[PDB]
């Protein structure tokens, strides 16, 4: 037997039932984790309706060389087959052999058990609290795939990021000034200034999503930035664009339900801007991010680790916005 | 001083100029008497033999681009003939054939050094606005705005190169990077880029998807190497591309036309397909949905101007008839107001080209 959070119906954030489950065993090529922390980000809320974790490895199946028992390991979000023509490509997150996504076709991590193939996981160093590792993968992991894969930042570029405060935005500030750029952070409450500015942040403005293009012109002496991380959410989109310098990249990142953006053709024709998307973490992705996490090159940001029986309020506390920062849930022995 | 004796030097005085000298209506284009321009340093005096009726003519023409300055001579799209060249012209000697581009380039910032020369702030002077244009017997050309026309084109086709094989050249191989066995999406193609680019397309190996919106503009992309056609006014054709590509969508897609028809060509685009915006003939805004462009991990490039070396490789193609060029009536230079009328009400369907007299 095995304790776990089930959702059978969507709706109300009450609905996160603590059922009593069965024990998980892994097949060929997958091992059985004892789940240590997960994370809430707001794409669980979005599954909430109709439209992230660590642990130790316990039981090896058979066709898994690499892994022993006792051995750390965090779990991406999409699993990916192994050699596809986009796999072999570098091009895992699209992928669609085998496009199983955790806490979605494959049992999620709300439960103190939980199944993963062998390529969909990532060595935890020894360094790392679990609660800390449980949201790399959504923070750090997804600043990897956009700064360094897609957006490829180089050391004397200046990088742009909306939305800053968050989970994204902190870990991109990081990683951003880590390769040796100049970040320009945007946010929308003079509160998380003062944070963006202890992750590094050159420049940090605050603005609705409206009005900061000029000041990020003065702040390049009119040059504009070279990369911009599209957090999607805060209406920033044609600020963003103006903001850039001719040949600028602009990496988007965040959730589908977000609206649709206000674009002008003609900015990114006259400019030849390029706007790029960047969608999942790779397995290699998140050993770097974990790493990176250890090293201290990239930090975490835990606000508070919650009991997994208290799942219901976790999403409560994320879907009114009453929380600024990353909550864990911690199964029970 | 700097006597001489050349009598091709003392000839050249005043010529015949299509001039306007007040921003508004067609009619205000009108042929007068000018004096010869003088080439300098690194420049070299051109006899127009052609120059191509551009929309940005038009808009020139009405006062809409800001530097522009009347009295201006007007056109960006001339091919002519080297008859007198100043110092500093190595590679360039009398009898020479070349083909102005759009704007110029400085050639020494950072993006010039890249080849992003499209995007040169030091030196964005275009022909006909800040330095007179094609609509003329003559004109200056600095050697870094010209490109070499083979002795095998005639001038006509040869003055509407640049603002469509020329821009292709950018779109299809500089920007979009088209290789064989991809599947091209194209918007607008029965437009002057559009056909550019389907033969082009077409040209590298790559399976050409047309979209129009004439319904009988078929026989004649289907004719200049388009595998398959879809007549659409911009909102249904992305389930009918997804049909023709066995539900996978598009590697590329050339956006010619831009806020009429890019929501359906996103929808349209497969995994990691790229998206090369070029044009926006309405100049409307768009809702873009991030989810689709995160989701797929698409790719929107824009491309602008063409470069020297471009202009040089499109001309060499319509030589050699991989990319031709579809010259509907040539015009003579005097009726420069009649061929804005006709450009403006829609009532041609190809180039306009107007000849100086000799
Ligand atoms: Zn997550
Ligand atoms: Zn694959
Ligand atoms: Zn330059
Ligand atoms: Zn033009």
């Amino acid at each position: 037997h095995m304790k776990a959070v089930v959702l059978r119906s969507f709706g109300e954030a009450g609905n996160l039932k603590m059922e009593t489950m069965p024990m998980p065993r892994p097949g060929r090529g997958e091992v059985l984790l004892r789940v240590h922390a997960c994370g809430v980000c707001y794409h669980d809320v979005i599954n909430r309706r109709g439209n992230e974790a660590a642990g130790e490895v316990i039981e090896v199946g058979p066709d898994t060389p690499g892994w022993k028992t006792g051995d750390r390991a965090a779990t991406l979000q999409r699993m990916s087959c192994g050699d596809c023509a986009l796999c072999r490509s570098g091009r895992n997150s699209l992928c669609k052999t085998d496009n199983r996504f955790f806490g979605e076709e494959l049992p999620g991590g709300y439960a103190q058990f939980m199944v993963a193939p062998v390529g969909g996981l990532g060595r935890v160093p020894a360094s790392l609290p679990w609660n800390e590792a449980a949201t790399v993968c959504c923070t750090t992991g997804t600043a990897v795939h956009t700064v360094r894969t897609r957006g490829k930042v180089r050391a004397g570029e200046t990088v742009l990021i909306t939305g800053a405060s968050g989970g994204v935005g902190l870990s991109s500030v990081q990683l951003a000034r880590l390769d040796g750029a100049r970040v320009i952070a945007v946010t929308s409450s003079e509160a998380k200034v003062q944070a963006l500015k202890e992750a590094g942040a050159d420049e940090v403005i605050v603005s609705r999503g409206l009005d900061f293009a000029s000041d990020v012109r003065k702040r390049t002496q009119g040059a504009g930035v070279d990369v911009a991380v599209e957090i999607v959410g805060s209406a920033t989109f044609d600020q963003t664009l103006k903001s850039m310098a001719p040949g600028g990249r602009v990496v988007v990142v965040g959730n589908l339900e977000s609206g649709m953006v206000q674009l002008n053709p003609g900015l990114v024709i006259v400019k030849e801007l390029e706007i790029l998307g960047a969608y999942a973490t790779t397995q290699a992705e998140l050993d770097e991010a974990l790493r990176l996490t250890a090293t201290g090159g990239v930090r975490q940001f835990v606000t508070d680790a919650v009991p997994l029986a208290e799942a219901a309020k976790a999403h409560f506390r994320l879907e009114n916005r009453e929380v600024a920062g990353r909550l864990v849930l911690v199964p029970p022995e």
